[PDB]
């Protein structure tokens, strides 16, 4: 098998500051500072849960991919999960061979990623990232 | 970063996904993605059947309604194709946690016995950024 550990769960939030402060000051999580990533059109806050991370996303730019998501879910909502694969290239070829959204691109962690359409995943947008 | 950290929040225990078909969802993660998938476990006391997808560092729970009064039944009526439902974070002691939330004037959605036999509570997604968060005793 090529599948690995869950890298992160992504949450689109309508306010980055108040979302990060909730997990930090209400739930007592270890929370990072807001990191702007213009090449991906989001600002990210990393919530470290020990075994995995939570990514709080906020749009950065008008053509941001998650800008439309927050327009349908104005209060926020779960966006996608990220599972690691030992090799992104053999994975896509095994998925293409298995006749299974994204046309391989460098992800928000500097590693190549792809996104699977939620229809084939049970309703959840699944991002596969090179381990 | 080896900083001073005093907190009762723990590891992420699972991420829950409500699916319109348990069998076809479990088969996808097992046979398409190569994940370790459990057999369907019925939980009538909670009105769901659950399939556990073990990713090593955490688990994903694929939920399907079991009974007409299922709690995720309304979710699957709005999201017919499925969707992410909630996350579950462990706490070192559920009782000290709930009152620390009450002291912080945080109104909770739910203490009840959860799907793993341990006491749980649910926070309203408005205060969590849109995600339903379940706290369960570690
Ligand atoms: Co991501
Ligand atoms: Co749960």
């Amino acid at each position: 098998s090529m599948l690995g550990r869950l890298n992160h769960v992504a949450i689109a939030v309508p306010d980055l500051e108040k979302a990060a402060a909730f997990y930090k000051n209400i739930l007592g999580a270890q929370v990072s500072e807001a990191v702007p990533l213009p090449e991906h059109g989001v600002s990210v806050v990393f919530v470290n849960l020990g075994n995995t991370k939570m990514e709080l996303l906020h749009p950065l730019g008008l053509d941001s991919p998650i800008a439309g998501f927050l327009q349908k879910n104005k209060a926020g909502g779960m966006h996608h999960i990220c599972i690691e694969v030992d090799n992104i290239n053999a994975a896509v070829m095994d998925l293409k061979k298995k006749k299974i959204l994204s046309e391989v691109k460098i992800g928000a962690h500097g590693k190549p990623v792809i996104f699977l359409h939620p229809k084939d995943c049970g309703g959840v947008l699944v991002e596969l990232e090179q381990a």
